[PDB]
């Protein structure tokens, strides 16, 4: 049975953390079990105010990521509070079978149900709520995340060395589009209803209005930095459950990267910039040489500094002259 | 001599199934001998009557699959009869010299030509018309397909074992440029000429009205889904001439995947979503392990489930709770 | 030290051309010396006399390629003249740290300034202007280029075997969003700073107003073709510092193909189309086998041929028959 094995609750973290796990683990297949509730609430998206009626996995964007070993079945509780007002499940892209786990999963507010997968395959998979008749507009309003399935011997080369990283960090990329009045102005709403029918014009044009790292414009930069140090391995997750991106990390590179983010596959190096596909979570590993500040964000440009994709890594350690030096400071001709 | 090899003829069958053929093939070299009649129509799109001046090869979006062995000799007609309005021709991406064949090919109204090309490069291509000076017009009205020539030993892994597949489908993706009036309804036209000018203002904002599988919404879907058995293995060759797409299929996998389309690359497997480039298209392997209804669709959700590039599969079979199962149906907390 | 090694000059040329260099060196490390001055001017980019208020390393679109081997260390002048009007530096993609070199190279009108940094991976890097914030506008109005990092044993296939070009060409593609006035006509703008607020309203549309390769419509075009022989190996680098493209030959394949651009990690080959993910420069190798003229293009059509992203490759030679011939004439059915 896939039932009998034991069972273990994990508590969930906020992004951009990561909760606690090994990577290679000498143990056999468990049962692991998760408890997300959802929650509809409007944020303030920007440093202006822009606020968005928006969808939530555990009141975060993106939602927490949660981490097994391939073999282990996920037993998921998805809870909808009577305070909500939208019916509401999950679709795992990790999972196989009744549209990923959508079919068995619609819950109305003020309900609940319990959905178990085995998780036979490796990765970092998307997950996203799918509605019928509704999907593209909870996914839009910030229902994702991911799941990641660790082989159960960790990370390895092309050449099957391992990999091993120190810390993990995930990044949810959400392209949002928010309705501009005659005025110029962006809208505010009321209830999440009435945003709907505006959203969907917005939506038909196929150009985002803002494009964002984890709920909001600034999120992951200055005081909010992701921090590392000099000989430290990072893992970088980044998901995008709509919408095509182009992760970069400048002064830096993807040592390692699985664009396609699927474990079983070897990985390519010394990337300058990769490409996460809509629809899909990809992962990229890199060891910093250098101390300082490092922006990590969507190599569209115009994304990236105008509509919102960017963020901070800052790195503590020691400069090394040999990888780079200014021979001559800036002085006139 | 490239001739003196026996000829052959195929009889080509619409989308989205594609003519008999043998996987690996103890056989040598042969001539296949193909004939296509272009057909310029009005089609009807969607399920609300909006309407295209839409051009063919055979009478269908996309083209027929035509499917040889790596080293076959492809001897195509091209016949354009004299009720149609407009010069065509044929770019062969599987080709080699004089723009694809497209020099040697060009068909006035009331004209045939047959052109001959060795195959001598494995993988799904993209065959398209284009006409100096209107290329772009004939590729986004309809005019495409893929031609599949496969490795004389059939399809491998990356370790070089033996891959089969039980079934075989063919999807065109089209990106649509359907002008809109001041009403905010779309514009029918008497003629293909008369269309013209407008359809060249749509396509200049890169923003598609509608984005289809097989010719129109619904195409592939309810009564018109594709079928399978769980334990069968099909390949779903999917063509993009003109854009970008991010094929997924919600409860499974692309079990072995060649994103970019040449059977000589080894494939990736476990992918959730893959992405085929404007220009190209690429292949996928799967086998169902779980009955039921399936969606195939282009992973930025707003494309799919707005413009309208979504799919079905239905597939018979024996549930597996291993899998997947309801622990705890809905409920109230 | 990194410093006592020999130290050598290169004279930089013009695209598309790339200064000579060796593949496979048997040589040891060293100090490679380039100098590059900016230079702020209007250019013509269209047919039309549409114009642009252009920003460029060396006075062309894009910037000259550098070209070093793994190994090696690359030691830029960057020169400011006081006849500019904005301040300028440059981020190189092969290098690791302070922003890639931003932070080191900050230079207003009237200064210059050298920096050092080892070139210790492998492949086409794209290198671009990043002034804080107004990167998006100096790299949109044509501040990029690549910079080649050889192995110092040459280029490899997937089992190890040597390739090698006999010409290599270089073609940065720039997506341009100049602004359209009422009238449907585009401005025209005295000075350069005059552009900007247009630009940026235009920018974030996230539609280009015309796409062109080295600097305008027609650029490789007709007389200005690139020029090659059959049984001659070609090294096609193609850069994108903002947005996505996808190149293809029309007539003709990628043989060998980096299209993340990394030349540590295994070629594909037999490519139809490939993909360069903006923020990226890519590499394909091919070998032509029949005379003629032949297109090398964005295979989104609308972008290559309304837009102005294509090129042309006048190639001399024998036709091969074999590979490809015309059996019958257009006539009469
Ligand atoms: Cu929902
Ligand atoms: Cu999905
Ligand atoms: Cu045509
Ligand atoms: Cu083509
Ligand atoms: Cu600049
Ligand atoms: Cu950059």
């Amino acid at each position: 049975d896939a039932d009998k094995l034991p069972h273990t609750k994990v508590t969930l973290v906020a992004p951009p953390q990561v909760h606690p796990h090994e990577q290679a683990t000498k143990s056999g297949p468990k049962v692991v079990e998760f408890t997300m509730t959802i929650e509809e609430k409007k944020m303030v998206i920007d440093d202006k105010g822009t606020t968005l009626q928006a969808m939530t996995f555990n009141g975060s964007m993106p939602g927490p990521t949660l981490v097994v070993h391939e073999g282990d079945y996920v037993q998921l509780t998805l809870v909808n509070p009577a305070t909500n007002a939208m019916p509401h499940n999950v679709d795992f892209h990790g999972a196989t079978g009744a549209l990923g786990g959508a079919k068995l999963t619609n819950v109305n507010p003020g309900e609940q149900a319990t959905l178990r997968f085995k998780a036979d395959r490796s990765g970092t998979f998307v997950y996203h709520c799918a509605p019928e008749g509704m999907v593209p507009w909870h996914v839009v309003s910030g229902m994702s995340g991911t799941l990641m399935v660790l082989p159960r011997d960790g990370l390895k080369d092309p050449q099957g060395k391992p990999l091993h990283y120190d810390r993990a960090y995930t990044i949810g990329e959400f392209d949002l589009y928010i309705p501009k009045g005659p005025d110029g102005k962006y809208k505010d709403y009321a209830t999440l209803a009435e945003s709907y029918g505006d959203t969907v014009q917005v939506m038909r044009t196929l150009t985002p209005s803002h494009i964002v790292f984890n709920g909001k414009v600034g999120a992951l930069t200055g005081a909010d930095a992701l921090t590392a140090k000099v000989g430290e391995t990072v893992l970088l997750i980044h998901s995008q459950a709509n919408r095509d991106t182009r992760p970069h990390l400048i002064g830096g590179h993807g040592d390692w990267v699985w664009e396609t983010g699927k474990f079983a596959n070897p990985p390519q190096r010394d990337l300058e910039t990769w490409f996460i596909r809509g629809g899909s979570a990809g992962a990229a590993l890199y060891t910093f040489k250098q101390p300082g500040v490092y922006a990590y964000l969507n190599h569209n440009l115009i994304e990236a500094f105008e509509l919102g994709a960017a963020g901070h890594i800052k790195v503590e350690g020691k400069w090394n002259d040999d990888l780079m030096k200014q021979i001559k400071a800036p002085a006139p001709i």
